[PDB]
């Protein structure tokens, strides 16, 4: 049974509600981005109208077979009439194709559904300027004060000085960014573009990338591992083992490999600056962790909502713990307070 915070009242709709059988009363399922958790549910199978940005509805079709006549994609920043309501679609600075909607009620409430987003100071000069919102329903997965990490553009020049550095010193270096979900591309891509080469990767990832209208990708990926010095492999190989086996795999081409770890936060953020990070070393293998989020840090968060003023806030993540929703329910009244609405 669905929770009700995925629910949105005075319509037929639900967001990211797919992993509960027939949800009673509901017209349209939107879904806000590709990423497992919240498409838990969907296959080939199902036959009610899915309503999605293009990105989206490309990996619905491709990856899971979802039948097309199912498919309803959206532009973004565009009024759109569905079943009878006013959406709009916006940019969550997210991964490939998230969005965040904006519902109009028929009754002159208006709600804002974030779902995962990394919010920013662009986002004050959208389509939300306009207008007030009655009710926003959060991404608060870092929402205390201790989660803390650098820009993304901080984090991209640490990664492509590191591994300019280390290819220039060693040509025999192979690199390798871990991945096990769409999002976070800017990491390889950037890497394989101060290094001069295509980034190589499996069948499997190279379809996913094909689904995401990258400008000029043709000219930025392949399959063919043998020409290429970075590699995509998966997440879960990232250790010394997983890679002792992959260089093994490369024929005497390489003597050395430098990895990335693409996570979220770590509690190595509380103390470490980006500049100081340092691997772990086994051998001719070394593994860089690096902050590198999608979702808002507790600054980025804190100033959105106190831009936006809403009326009522409904929380989406952490919400399983008594301490967590009260914890969160404690800022918001801070936030509240502070800025005087
Ligand atoms: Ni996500």
């Amino acid at each position: 049974t669905c929770p009700f915070y995925k629910k949105i009242p005075g319509t037929g709709f639900t967001v990211d509600a797919f992993q509960y059988g027939v949800v009673e009363g509901c017209t349209a399922y939107f879904l806000t981005h590709f990423h497992s958790d919240h498409y838990a549910g969907l296959s080939k199978h199902f036959t009610f109208p899915v309503y999605c940005s293009e990105i989206t509805g490309n990996l619905l079709k491709n990856k899971l077979h979802v039948q097309e006549q199912y498919i309803h994609p959206l532009p973004l920043d565009t009024e759109c009439i569905v079943n009878g309501v006013k959406v709009v679609l916006l940019d969550a600075n997210h991964c490939p194709g998230a969005v965040m909607i904006l519902f109009y009620l028929p009754n002159g409430t208006v709600i804002l559904h974030t779902g995962d987003f990394r919010a920013d100071p662009s986002m004050e000069r959208s389509l939300l300027a306009d207008q007030k919102v009655h009710m926003l329903y959060l991404d608060t997965t870092y929402c205390s004060p201790e989660y803390t990490f650098p820009s993304q553009q901080e984090v991209i020049r640490f990664a492509i000085n590191t591994a300019f550095e280390a290819v220039t010193l060693n040509p025999h270096a192979l690199v390798v960014c871990g991945t096990y979900s769409i999002g976070k591309e800017k990491v390889f891509l950037a890497i394989a573009d101060v290094l001069g080469s295509k980034v190589g990767m499996s069948q499997e990832k190279y379809k996913t990338l094909q689904c995401l209208n990258i400008p000029e990708i043709n000219s930025l990926i392949t399959t063919d591992m043998c020409s290429s010095l970075v590699h995509l492999l998966p997440m879960m190989q990232i250790n010394f083992k997983g890679l002792q086996s992959h260089l093994k795999k490369c024929g005497g081409k390489y003597n050395q490999i430098l990895a990335f770890r693409p996570t979220g936060w770590t509690h190595s953020n509380k103390f470490t600056r980006i500049a100081d990070v340092i691997p772990q070393t086994k051998g001719n293998i070394s593994i860089y962790g690096i902050p590198y989020s999608e979702h808002s840090s507790y600054l980025e968060m804190k100033r959105f909502v106190q831009w936006l003023k809403p009326q009522k806030i409904i929380p989406t993540v952490n919400v399983g713990t008594w301490k967590s929703r009260s914890t969160m329910e404690k800022y918001f009244r801070e936030w509240k307070l502070e800025a005087g609405y």
